[PDB]
């Protein structure tokens, strides 16, 4: 009815979930943790290089925040078992600060008072994931779990769909995603990923990411057929899949464009959108569905082997999912 909400990590995924949690009455943020005094803080949120000024009131008080004339408990604790969540009353924790990946380390907010936490990223250890549109429904009452990433959000309801209409044999990905915070403005130093750590603006950079394989962990019948890989691109927000895939039932692309149409207006409305106009990345910033596809944009070689193409905002889009997620576990 009203979940209490605190926010550990105020990174980019932090701060846009604060915002849409604004926008819901179901959901309120009563608590944030990071490294950083409240005056900044209050810097973060008010002003957004990508999405604009805070639609909002935002004003610093005894070392606190107060948004909206609601008091925001303002903590700088480095390790979680001291942020004492059960004292503003906190019911789920969004774990964002990418640091607390596993079961022992996310438990922490649990020990800290809070009953269950939300990972805003794929799981290091085997936390289950949930992605909505594809598995929500497999919750089973854990206590912590983790909303995937972002691409896996773009990706799954779309082979979803397309797997439950046609069937997928096999698949291969690719994903040209947006600069993020992980990478480097000038060629700089990144050990585990040499080619990262390359300067972001100057570059096409090739990267890794599971979030193909993981799909296998969300839809089950998917797995071991779908992997992939991404390439970072100099754009600050909002990137694209291209999924390229092999069908067991023959479909022309014109009821493929009508099997997603009718998801995208049936059961996966909200998650999985359909637009058939000239669309361009930035006529996805600040899009709230997790994966858009793109009628124009796709080719089909032949009624069995077809790039299906799909837009996805990278922080919007997952950061209201991360909200969706919050609420289902908390009915
Ligand atoms: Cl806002
Ligand atoms: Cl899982
Ligand atoms: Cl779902
Ligand atoms: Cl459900
Ligand atoms: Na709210």
């Amino acid at each position: 009815m009203t979940i209490k909400v605190g926010i550990n990590g105020f990174g980019r995924i932090g701060r846009i979930v604060f915002r849409a949690a604004q926008k819901r009455s179901d959901i309120e943020i009563v608590a944030i943790n990071d490294l950083l005094d409240a005056d900044y803080m209050a810097y973060m949120l008010k002003y957004d290089s990508t999405h604009g000024r805070f639609d909002g009131t935002v004003e610093v008080k005894d070392g606190h925040l107060i948004v909206n004339g609601k008091k925001i408990r303002v903590t700088a604790e480095r390790d979680p078992a001291n942020l004492k969540w059960d004292e503003v009353g906190v019911d789920v924790v969004a774990e964002a600060t990418g640091l607390f990946l596993t079961d022992e380390t996310a438990r922490k907010h649990i020990t800290a008072g809070a009953k269950k936490v939300v990972m805003t990223g794929p799981s290091k250890d085997n936390t289950p994931m949930f992605v909505k549109g594809a598995n929500f429904d497999k919750y089973a009452g854990q206590d912590i779990v983790s909303n995937a990433s972002c691409t896996t959000n773009c990706l799954a309801p779309l082979a979803k769909v397309i797997n439950d209409n046609f069937g997928i044999i096999e698949g291969l990905m690719t994903t040209v995603h947006a600069t993020t915070a992980t990478q480097k403005t000038v060629d700089g130093p990144s050990h585990k990923d040499w080619r990262g750590g390359r300067g972001a603006s100057q570059n096409i950079i090739p990267s890794s990411t599971g979030a193909a394989k993981a799909v296998g962990k969300v839809l089950p019948e998917l797995n071991g057929k779908l992997t992939g890989m991404a390439f970072r691109v100099p754009t600050p927000n909002v990137s694209v899949v291209d999924l390229t895939v092999r069908l067991e039932k023959a479909a022309t692309y014109e009821q493929i464009k009508a099997a997603v149409k009718a998801a995208a207006e049936g059961e996966m409305k909200g998650v999985l959108g359909y637009t058939e106009d000239d669309v361009v990345s930035t006529d996805f910033n600040g899009e709230v569905c997790t994966s858009v596809f793109d009628a124009k944009a796709g080719i089909a070689l032949n009624d069995n082997f077809v790039k299906l193409v799909s837009w996805y905002d990278n922080e919007t889009g997952y950061s209201n999912k991360v909200l969706d997620l919050i609420a289902h576990i908390s009915k």
